[PDB]
Parts: structure tokens; C-alpha cells; sequence
């Protein structure tokens, strides 16, 4: 009889444990424990907080870290950076808690100093902080500049208008660095402007049903327009969606540090009034036939660190776009 | 049975998950999740001590702030070459991620055939990167127990770093060899614990009346308790006892019989609060488990495990002048001897 | 006839010396040639000053040194500490003269300008400096810290009322460094509050007459009150004659470094019509059977030479006094 | 009567000078002054020197500078590097002499110990020193890096067969560093490999007759093969022909430091019945129209310094080559 | 008389050369290239301002232009430029191939003009670039008087008659010549100190026996016994060693300082056109010992390398020599 | 007896003092206390900053290689407190059988602690210059003849650099004889006391062969009073140029009165006088110009002395 392990364990732990626990306490402490030990991320949502449902936070190898902070948060002004390994917040250990607790303790009533302690690799001691879409035409360079800090809505038309400003340009710079990512649909729609044939992405799991896929069309006005993409360790999900749609179709050269491979689809479905769960349903797969999750996407060129001259990697990207312009002028 | 409130989740996770995993695997994952929320030093597995019973590197691992930690390097073992020190959080062993397991797993991986190199990655307080230590195993074992006399004074300083082999008789004879000393410095540093019987026997010397240690659970039955008799020969002998982070469990019932009864003076650093006992017992027909069923306490009524033994005098570091802790302890011992002489 | 050698020397010196000398100035240069030659503390005084009647200078092995300055004058603020070997003052060499000459040179009106040069061991160069009784509780501890400003008159009553004001019967720490000393009656009055039986000290010499001795009375209300002595090399005379009675009676443990000896008594006596002589006639002898001169008290504790944490020696004394309180609590 | 000023001047110089001067010396000095103020490459050879007739010497900002040695010569033992100005040779002033004199001093028997003092920018004081054609496959990529050190015959067929051996290279990194080149014919032959049509180089003067023109015919087998040639100050004259054929026709990527504009050719001709001068009657021309002289080939990307990571020049050139290979892959 | 050898060159290079030239161009080029190369101090004035309308001295140290001595009044001294520095550029033009006259004309201009000059100092690897925009002092605690000379003509002869005839207290005077470029031998009025005893002080020689001026001295200088010590350094040139030859050859002083190099030479003007002319060094100054300033200069007897007196060691040694001379005079007297 | 003002003291010290001491010891102490207020009076020791100080070791003794320099005060000898004694005691301690191993502790100015050390006429021709530099080792007898013959060997030199450093000095007669070379008339020295009788005086005769020979003499702290006779003659009669540091002016001379077989007292019954009304004690011969430090450029003293000597020679040649 295989239906016996859990009953015996529950009986022993509800009888002889050093403290007294009932059915409810063991059940709630087993469901969430199974959630946390089952996959990378999971969370049980209570009924009271199920009515409605700072820095962006993402686990790496089990230790909670911040992937890519934003300038709009007070923590960036405090001195937070990418790659920071979070260790303790508000005298509470962070080796075991969900992101939800982090977003409640970070976002809420202002004028509340929060004693966040973070361990950085470059220096031993944990620092303590008491914390509280875009298209440009760079000067002295006719070539356009593109900076994206997230794949929000109403961005495809903005990008089209921004690229309409300088059609004569023989190259653009893509700034996907320090990007947590965004919606897969928005990412593939944005990357549609730089490819014409093939599949932009393939979302596949283990069940053939709901294997959502996105295809290219004839609405791309910048297929042959040279591009060089800047990526780094701190780019995730939709960033690698774009950097796989481009690099897999051989329509770009990817320049920067080796990135961090993450991204999967999850959603909320109420199985009961008092039971709510979250689980990794499916993954993103790039057109080459490989997933983002395992190792990330390796740039062809790797190099580590008015305004163009202040970044060596941007200089290498400028090199690459100028070479592409040279090839275009040679053939034309 | 009332499995339903978890069987709903097992069905959902075995219906809409990325992979197709066996029911046994998800059952094991839920069991480990229950363990990882009840406590921090329990392990549930099929294979156990049925036919387990050698050697080792003499290393010790303990759970602090979610990380295993080496606490007590031993001179007898070849750890001198590796230069292992306390306060080193365990990150990786054998160049693989060892972020979150149990203490028993680390003990089992350490135990094995000797003369085998091991790679230890650990983060030290002042070093910038987790250093890699290449430590070779050995079979030579040697307990560290000795009796010495302090220079230019009748007081004695003796060293006992373990609670094995019932060293109580050796301690008694060493103390009785020179009873002239009106004070003797006892060290609990470099001794994170041992057998409770040896600890009771050692602390029996300094206490003549009252209780010594009481192991209790939430069940009144088997509320085991130890009581000191009148056999205590040194009930009048003053002492100074030094404790630090390198002491736990057995070396914390002594510093609860003395400090809480004013029989001795406690100096050093805040200790490690490992004041509970772990036992193996079966849960099913072919599965055995390791979860605690009772802790143990101090004569004052407080428990060791919850916060750890607190020294009375706190200070941080020719042997007397080498470390300021021994200097302060000798000062306390001399003052106690002077009060004894003034009374005389 | 050894006195005839004096006649021979005085004749050979007053006849063929390269300067004109007479009986008066050969006798005066022998009176002060024998006084301040027997012991460093002896000197000559004139009856012209007899009708008339900031730092402290003690003869450390002949060479004049400074024992302890005073806060009431800017001399202490000038940076002079213990062991400061005086070499010159008022641009005149401090080769060999009595302390009275020095106190005339500097001590007097506060507006009097003084210039002193000192050859300290730490700085090879001779540094030059130009110079123009309470009871307090200890935070977090039952003990109180007591300091004496000086051994002058009417200080015993103040310390007695201060100790009686707060009924702290677990222990007190006593400070002695920085006190040059004073009269014996004040010292015995101050120390009789602690001493109950036996002889606190005995004044003795080669003469069996006037061997003044002070005996403790059974009116001491603080026999069992724990104390730890706080002394250093800057304690002498009245800070070690009565403070040695403690260690002689096993009433305390001294904390610090080896102290200094200034425990010999002297006075003035006429020798001729208008001349006076100062000679150390008798000594202080501790009840153990040994005199202070000149070793002070042998070391007890080896130590490196809000308010409590700032000094290590006070921390060690606090540790010892806490141990004494622990013994008292165990017995009680 | 416009033929009197120079005669008056020479007569005056021969009449009222410090020393008696012959007509030969004054006329020689006047001719040498004309040569020096006329052209910077002149020489004065007599009838005896006419029958009679390693390191590189060139005139930069007036001073004579050594550009780069040859690894075949023992100069590698002497450690001769770039950025050196010859301050003295054999402890003699070298302020102002003709380049031919320095060349003659250098030329001689091999393995001759010669003292040479040079001025280096990094060093604070001048130091004195003593002087006593392969195909490589780039790692991890099918690209190749080729080198040319011997400017002799059959080098064109050797490089052609080397290129034909491994046609898999979708782009090959090139460099002209440390290569001044020799005759123009072999340089035209070498640059013909990358150019299939148009003018390659020309050699002209203000005389229309005898203006040489070299145009590459349709025998180039690598017109579509991408290249990225690296140039620096260590290349001049007969290597800048290639970097003017490629850069101005968009058939390679030119990166590095600016070159030396030694674009003219020197030859010996007789001026008098017994005297001869060595003057440049011809200069080189780039296919764009401008000349190499005095400015040199201008690199497109300008940067300054497993083996790829050692030097930033090869890293940037590899970046450009990889980008061009990606463009070629995108095309097909 | 005959242009043959040069006329072959002109006829050839008028056509055969790479660029187009005319007879006037090559004539001027040959004249300039002969003048500037025949001797280091000879050049032709093509169209200079002296023809139409009518700041430091630069000396060619072994053919290279070097700073001789900046002036305190001009901002050149404030620029920090020291002697022995090889000038390499002035107003974005290389200095390696022109005469001193061009440099001095470019230096002179409207006030408040920041003329840039690049000079390669030996003490620094890189050349710094600076945008350049007689009195007697009673030294403290010393009876001696300090004489500072800003022009050599000021030291020939006036002081016996009027200068030092009113202050006989000067039993010793410090004679300094450091950084003095030179001057004329016969043109000054103000405070002209003199110490030369008698006889020949300087001579001139060459090829033309005519106008071989040799200034002489007579017994009109009663200051032949006043003790002096002379301060010289590398900054002294031309006449500054004429005096240091006169004294050191009359044994009228001992020369204290650092071995120096002078530039004693004479150039004149010979018209070649309506108003302008050319220059050439034809005669040189000769010291009474039987030698001449060029070359290698005159070696000071005492060579020492570098409250006013206490601030410099060399002046501290010169004052020692002056005191020794006073001691000798007191011993004999 | 008339010593009542000392009998009173001896009675008070034999009656009311702490200890009881024999009268002979008190009498010796009284003699020593009298000998220590009228006057402050291998290796050399002298009174500076209140203590005995070493001046300069002799080249022949091992103290030369022991590293003994100037500016050293005596703190201990043989690891005993030596704060205050007479000079004669240390002199007798050092004097005796040579090659005697003995430990001396000396206070060093440029050291953090006083260290312990276990102590166990030539004429040179200056190259390229006619001038010569000479030195003097000791002021003992039969030295004048050697110096005179060395000077007469090469009289061509218009200047000689006299070296008084490293020569402590000696008897007055030797100093007068050796300084007689550079002075032809006048008084040389005067040894006088408060008694007019026995005021020995020395005057130079016409035997001087170098009356016009310019000389530069260098004196510093290393030259004691016993050698400053030459520097008091020359610097005051304008016969040489004195450069260096201030000297050690212990001018006066004492005489010995024996009190036992090996014990004696000394009193300075004789004083020195320079031929200008001055005296050596205690300022010493102040140099005219003061300086503080291929054999010339290594030091500044000889450099400045050679400069002054060359100026002297230039004035001599200008006179000729």
C-alpha cells in the first residue's frame, strides 16, 4: 500500500512533536513546503489576500537577489546595483521567504526607513541601506539609439515612429542591458520589426495543447537595417527573447557580457476558495530549438567593463555597426 | 484519512506541471517541505542506520542563520595544514552547490575511507572570496585532556575539550592532585559538546545540591531530570570558566549549573545555542526518520537551545598575555582567591 | 684625626683657587655641598625665608622628573605626563637643585610666564612647553566610581557622606592615579572607613622615640564592601602608604602597573644663627613589615599601561569587582 | 641686369667672413642649402661617391625617428621598439643630417657593434643601446590571419595558394604593422587579390608625360571575401597602397593607429658633369585621388593598446570581421 | 663671378622638380639656405617690419634653439621657463628650421597676446606649453651691497666719478652676472660700476685688420683693491664672459659659480635691396689672456651646483671668499 | 678648630639622620661635596649638558672601528647608573691595561635607545692643485720637527688646509711650538691665575718660516681646548681662515694633590688666555663662517675651506 507514508508521518508529527500541532497547522506547513521544494518559485495565496491577486527581485541558484533595479525606485538612488545577493531585511533572514513578502516590505507607506542588508561579492561586509519604450537620436552621430527598460504596452508604434526619424541610418544600438524582461508577446512584436521570415518564438511544454507560437509577417520595415545589440549578465526573459529572435535569424551580432537565462509562464487559478497555488506551467523556446532557461544566450563578442566614448562595449558595438554599414555600401 | 486538502494540490501539480514526475517523488518533496518548515535539523529518507554500524577529518558542522558552519578544528586531525578556523559558512563541498541540506548529510559525506582529499569552499568573515581548502584524511585520533599549573601562582589551568570516554575520573584526580589552588581556570572553548553523561559528571563536582539538567518535551511522561548528590568534593573550590562560540550542547549545561547558581564566573563570547538532542526512530515499515522529541533546560528554568549561553564578562582577543580572555579570567580567579583569603 | 683632612682641603682650596673666596663662601659651598648630597631629597633653607613661612617634580633616580600635573592650571593642558625628565626651565639648566627652586621658578601667580624643556623618551628632541572629592554612580552596574581631587583637609567627611548617601553594598571601584599625596592624618582618616582591625601603617626610624603609629578602630562600616585598587606609576606618598594597607590586609586587589615611592618624612631645623637644614629623618613602614621606599608596591595584575569602556584597566578592575560581587552573592 | 644679387652675396661672403673660404666650399654650402630648403630627401653626391653607390629611419616633425625593426635582423636581441628618436649615434650630435647619411651609417657588415642613443617617450632620459610569410588559422572560428614579412617574388602565388587552401574563411583579419613595403609592382600584385576592377595606384608628377597608372584587372578571386586590415605608425610607403586600395573602395575594414605618410619615391640622377643629387621626381597616388604623402592612411576606427585579448587592436578587428561574416551569412 | 655649378641646379630644378617654381623663388630659397647653413647666426631679411615701419633672447645651443634668460618684467619669467630648455614650437609652427630673428619678431606683438611656445625641458619627459602673455640692494644684516645687472653696458665706467664717490662704506660688493645675456661695451649712463685695474680688457680679431677695435684701460680706476667675488652660471653669455675674462686674467677676482657657455660674436648689416640687408658673424671677442670666449667658455675656479644670503649656497661661498679677501686686506694693513 | 659650620652639620647627620655612618665615610663625602660646587670638573670624556660626553675616538684604538661618534652622552658603564661622577673616575676606569673588554652604554641622538658597545703627521698633495692638505695625529713631543720637515719638503704650495679635527690636543709647549710656525711676533699664550706670580707666558720668536703662507684651518666640536692654541693664535692675529663648528673650550688646567697612594684631588689653579684678551673656557674659538655636513666634494667643510684658501691664493697672486 503506497497510500501510507504521509498518514504515518502526519500522525507521528501531530502526536510526538516537541510542540502541539493540529491538522490545519501540519497541512498549511506541508503545502507551502511542497511548493517551495517542488520548483524554482511557488507560493500559496491566502483567501483574504486572494481578492486582489521597490526593486525587481529574482532568485538565482536558490539565493534571492535583485536582477535589475530601476532608477525610479529610491533604492537605485541609495546605491543598489545588479548582481547584489540579498541576505537579510528588517532583522529577518531572507534565505527563506517569497517575493510577495519582499514587495510588501518594500512598497507601502513612505517615509519608513527599511534596514535592508545586502551582501556584495566585490567586498566582504554586508552593506546596510535604510531605504525609503524609449527611442533617442544621439547627437554627433546620425545613427539612432534605442533604450528599453521593459516591454510594456503601446511600444511597437513608438519604436516605429522613432525608427522613422532616421531611415538613412545604417545601424542602430540596442540597449537591453539591465532589463528584467517583459511580456513574450510584446517582445516578439518588437522583434518583428527586424525579421521577416520564420518563427519569432515557440512556447512549448509537455502537453500539446496551448502550445502558443508567434509567427513573422510582412510588416517588418527594417529587415536589412543593420543592428547591434548590447546585452549583459543582467538581462532576462524578454531580453533573451529578442536576443534569440535576432541572433537565431542571423540578423544581428550580439555584443556584451554573457547573460542570465531565465523566463517561464505562470498564472493563478483558484482550485478552492481557501486554496491558491502558483507553478511553472511552460517555458519559452527560441527559434533555434533551445530554451532560455538552461544557460542563457552567449554573445558573439564578449568584453567586460560625449557619452559614446565612456563605454568600451558600446565602442565595440559602434565598430560592428560601422562594419555593417561598410558592407552595405560595398554591395550598394 | 483527511488527505484531501493536500491531495488536491498533488493532483494539480501532477496534472499541470512542466515535467511528468512520479507520485513517490512528489510525496518525498512534500515530506521534505514539511520538514523544512517544522525545524532545521530533521531528515526523512528511506535508507537509514539499519546497517550503518571508520574515521573522519574531525570536522564539526552546525546550523546558524541557515548555513552549515565549521566550529571546532582539531589539532590531532590534519586540519592544521588546511588552516580552517571558526566562523566559516559552508557554501560548496567537492566543487558542487551545497546550499541547503541537513547536518546528517554533511556528516555522511565527510565519513568514509580515509586518506581521501576533500575540497571545501567556505566564506570567511574578512576574506573577499570563498577559499578552497584541500584537506587530506587520516586515521590518527587523540583526545586532548591535560592538567597544568599556572606560573608563579598555586592556581592550576587544565584543558578538557570533549565529553568522551568518561574523563570524569581523570578530571577528579587532576583536581585532587593539587588542592592548594583556591581557583582553577576551566575552558569550554574548543568543545561544542559531547556526551551528556560526561557533562553531568563534570558539573557534578562544582554543584552539591539542586538539579543539574532537565530534558523535557510537551509530554510530562519521561521528563528526565538529573540531580547532584553530596559526592561533590570541590563544592567550595572557586573557578573561572571561559566560553565562546566554539561551545554548544554539553558544554552549555555546565555553564548553566555554574552561572545561574553563582558557583563560577563566566567570561568570553556568546556561545552557540545547540541545546537539543536528536534521535532516530521509525515512521513506517521500511523507513526511519530523525526528528527531535525533547529539548533540555538549565537549573534556572531557561533552555539552552533558544538563545545560547551568555557570558557574564564579554571580551574579544606568556599565554596569558597572548589572549585577553585568559588574562581577564586570571584576573577574576585572583580576585576570587583574594576574597577567599579575606574570609579566612 | 679625620677632621684635619678638612683643614688641609679648605686651606689648599681657599689659598690657591683661581677666584677670591673667603670663610663665609667656603662654608656656604660646603653646607649645600653636603645637604642635597646625602639624599636627593635633602636641601638647605635660609632663615630669611623661614620668617616668611604648577606641575610636581620628583627626583627619579637623581634626574628631576614630573610626577603628576594639575588640571587647575594650563600645565596639564601643556601635555606633560609621567616620566617627563625636566632638563631646563626659564632658559637655565636644571642640572642639580632642590624642588624648592623649581617651585619658585614656575609656581606662583597664574600670570607669571614659564618656559620648560623636557627630554622625554618617546620624542628624542627636547620638547618645549610655555605655560602661563566626589561620588558618582556607574551606569548599568550597582557599583560607584570614587575619585579624590586632593589629600587636603576636610575630605574624609565628604567621602563618608558620599558613600553613606547611596547604600550600594555590592562593590565600589577606587581611583588613585593623579593624586600626588598629602598629609598622613587625612590619609588615615580617609582609609579608616575601609580598615577595621590591625595597624594601617607604622612610622619608624632608627630612634625608638616618636615612632608614631596609627591603629584601626572597630568603627569601619565598609569592611566587606568589595573594592579593586586602581594605581599606576603616577601614585606616590599618601596614595601608597594607606593604599598599601589594603593589600596588606587582603582587603582588595590592586590593578595597574608598579607604582612609585615617596614615603619618607622630613622637616626643617636650624643649624646656625641664620641657617636651616632639611633632611629625611624617618620613613613610612607598611604593616606587612616593609617600607614604600623605593619600589612602591609589587605588581598584582599584569596589564598593558559610556565612560567605563574608554579605558582597559578600569574594565579589568570592573571584571575583578564583579567577581567579588559574585562571591558575595554566592555566600549570601 | 637681374644676374647680380647672388654674385654680390657670394663675393661678400668670400670677402668679409671669419675664415678664408674657397669658391668650392661656398658653392657647396649654397647648393646644400638649396637642397635642404627645397626637399627633405635630398643628398649631395660627387664623382667619387657616384661609382661607389635592418633598421628604418624617417623624418617626423624634423627629428629623425626609428619606426620599427625587422625580426630577421638581430635587432630583436637589442629590443628596438617603436616611438624612438635617434638623439645620438656613437656619441655624436644628430641634430640635422640627410636621411641618406644615416642609412649609409646603418648599412654595413652584419653583426657590427654600433652604439645608438635614442629618446623614448616613457623614459625620462635617453638610453644607449647596442646592435650586434605564414598562414595562421584563428582559433574557434574558420577565419584566418595571414602575415607577410618578405617582400620578394612569388609571394603573390604563395598567398593565393594559402587562401585557396582554406576557402572556408568568411572573412580574414589583415594587418600591415611593422611593414614599410618595397617596390610598387609587388605591392600592386598583392593588392590585386582584393580588387577586381578600377584603378589601384598611380605614380605622377607635374610632368604629364611618364605618369604611371596601375589598374587591377578582373582576376581577383576574393572580391567578396571580407577583410579587416589593421594599420599603425609602423607602416608606410609601399604598404599604404593596399590600405588606400581597400579603404577607399570599401573592400576591407581599416582600424588602428594613423600611419606614416612616406608616399614618395627617391632616385638618383646626375645634376652636373661630375655632381649628382638624389631627389624625388615622383610620388604615389591613391585611387580615391588624393596622395599618401604627409598624412598617411587614416584608420576608420582608432584605438590604442588567447593572443587576441592581449592587444585591443586584434580584438576590435576580430569584432569587425565577425560582424562582416554575420552580414554575409544573413545575405545568403 | 661664375654661377655654372649652381646655374645647372637652377636650370634643372626649375622644370624637372615635382612642383612648379620660378627663378625668384629658387633664388630666394638658395640665398636663405646658404645664409642659414653657412653659420648658425646668419640670415636674410626678406620683408621684415624694419623695412616698412623703420620676449626673450634665443640662443642656438649647438644648433638647437634654447632659452637663454627670461625677463622678470615680461611674463616669460612668470611662465617658469628655465635656461637649457630646447624650444620646439611657437604659435603652432615648428622652430627647427628658422633664424632667431623670426622667433623674436613673433614673440613681439600687441600686449595681452597669449603667444604659445612649447619647450622640451630635460627634467620632464613631456614638453610643457606656456601661453606667454642695474640696481643695488642693501642686503639684510650685511655691510656688503648686492649689485644686480640687467644689461652689460651698465658696468663699464661711470661710478668712480659719481657713483661710488658718495658712499665709501662699500668695503665689499657682491658682483652678480647670472643670467645676463650680454650688451655693448660703450653705451650706458646710469650707475656704471667699474673694477678693472688697467691694461687691455678685451680685443677683436679676424680677417680684416681694419676696425679691429681693442678697448684699453688706464690708471683712472682707483678701485683696483676693492675685494670682489663674481657669481656666474650657465645663463651668462658673450660680454658676461668678457668681464669674467678681464677679471680672471687681471687676477682681480675669483670666479664662483657653474661652468658657462657664451655667445660672443659680431654681425653687421650689408644692403642687398632698397632698405633691408643680411647679417653674418665676421669677428669675435678675444680675452686678454690670448684666447676667445668661443668655445667651451671660461671655467670658474670654484664650481658649486645650485635672510636672502642664506637661501643660496653659491652666494654663501662667494660671501666666504669676500670675507677671506677682507681678512687678507686686514692682515696686510 | 674653626670648622664649626661643618661640625654642626656632621653632628646633625650623626644624630638625627636615618642611618648611622662612620665618620670617615662622612668626611670623604664632605670632601667630595666641596670638590663639586666650586668647579664643574682610548676614549675622551667632557662636560656637556650636565653629564660626561664622548667627543672623538682615537684612530688607533678599537673605539675608532666601534662606531663611536659625537653627540653621545654617557648614561651607563658596565650596566650601572652613572648619572653624576667626577671626570677623573671615568678616566681611571678607562685607563689601564689596553685591549680591555668593557661594555659602555651611550645615549645616541639618532637612535630610540642608548646602545651598548664592547670596547676591547702626514702630508697629502691635493691633485691638480699646488696646495696640499695635512693632518695631525697627536700633540706629544718631537712633533714640531716632523711638521716642519713635511712643510719644507714642498714649499711650493701657496696654501695648506690645516686639519685640527680628530686631534684632541696636548701640552701647551707643543701647541706653542707648532703654532710658532705661522706667527713671527707677539704673544702666543698666557697661563694665569688670580696670583700675579707664576703667570707663565709664551711669545713667538722670529724662527717662523711661514709668516706669509696662507692657510685655512677647520675646527669643530672634535677639537678640544688643548689644541685650540693654534686657532686662538691664527684667528686673532689674522694668520689663517677658521671654518667649521664651535669648538670644545675646556681651557683651564688643574693640578693634582695626592691624598693617598692612589687617591688624589684636583683643582684648576691655572687658566688659559688667548693673545687677544680672551680665554678658551668655555665658549671656545668661534669659527668665522659656520657650516654643517676626489676627496673634497664628499664633504662641505673641506669644500668651503678649499674655496677660502683658493681666494687667499688669488689675492696673493694679485699682489705679486
Amino acid at each position: 500500500h503506497m497510500f501510507s507514508r504521509f498518514s504515518n508521518v502526519v500522525s507521528e508529527i501531530e502526536k510526538k512533536y516537541v510542540d502541539k500541532i493540529s491538522i490545519s497547522e501540519i497541512m498549511t506547513k506541508a503545502i507551502e513546503g511542497l511548493l517551495s521544494n517542488l520548483d524554482a518559485h511557488s507560493a500559496y495565496l491566502n483567501e483574504k489576500k486572494f481578492k486582489e491577486f521597490g526593486i525587481t527581485v529574482g532568485m538565482r541558484d536558490g539565493v534571492l537577489t535583485v536582477i535589475a533595479p530601476l532608477e525610479g525606485t529610491p533604492a537605485y538612488k541609495a546605491g543598489v546595483k545588479s548582481g547584489d545577493n540579498i541576505l537579510k531585511i528588517n532583522n529577518e533572514s531572507t534565505l527563506s521567504m517569497s517575493i510577495d513578502d519582499a514587495i510588501n516590505l518594500m512598497r507601502g507607506k513612505p517615509k519608513t526607513p527599511i534596514q535592508i542588508t545586502i551582501v556584495r561579492k566585490n567586498e566582504p561586509k554586508p552593506l546596510v541601506f535604510n531605504i525609503i519604450v524609449y527611442v533617442k537620436k544621439i547627437k554627433e552621430t546620425p545613427y539612432l539609439y534605442v533604450r528599453v527598460s521593459g516591454f510594456d504596452k503601446n511600444v511597437t508604434k513608438s519604436v516605429l515612429e522613432g525608427l522613422k526619424a532616421n531611415p538613412k541610418a545604417k545601424g542602430i544600438v540596442l540597449d537591453l542591458r539591465g532589463n528584467p524582461g517583459g511580456l513574450l508577446n510584446q517582445a516578439v512584436g518588437l522583434s518583428n520589426l527586424f525579421i521577416k521570415e520564420g518563427v519569432l518564438v515557440s512556447q512549448k511544454g509537455k502537453n500539446k495543447e496551448e502550445s502558443l507560437e508567434y509567427k513573422a509577417n510582412g510588416r517588418a520595415p527594417y529587415t536589412n537595417l543593420p543592428i547591434a545589440v548590447l546585452v549583459n549578465g543582467g538581462s532576462a526573459s524578454a531580453s533573451e527573447i529578442v536576443a534569440g529572435a535576432l541572433q537565431d535569424h542571423k540578423r544581428a551580432v550580439i555584443i556584451g557580457e554573457k547573460t542570465f537565462g531565465k523566463g517561464s509562464v505562470q498564472m493563478l487559478l483558484p482550485v478552492n476558495k481557501d486554496e491558491a497555488i502558483k507553478i511553472t506551467t511552460a517555458r519559452y523556446y527560441l527559434p533555434s530549438g533551445r530554451t532560455i532557461q538552461a544557460k542563457g544566450i552567449t554573445p558573439d563578442i564578449v568584453i567586460y567593463p560625449k557619452m559614446i566614448n565612456d563605454d568600451i562595449q558600446l565602442k565595440t558595438a559602434i565598430d560592428s555597426l560601422k562594419t555593417w554599414s561598410i558592407v552595405d555600401e560595398k554591395m550598394d
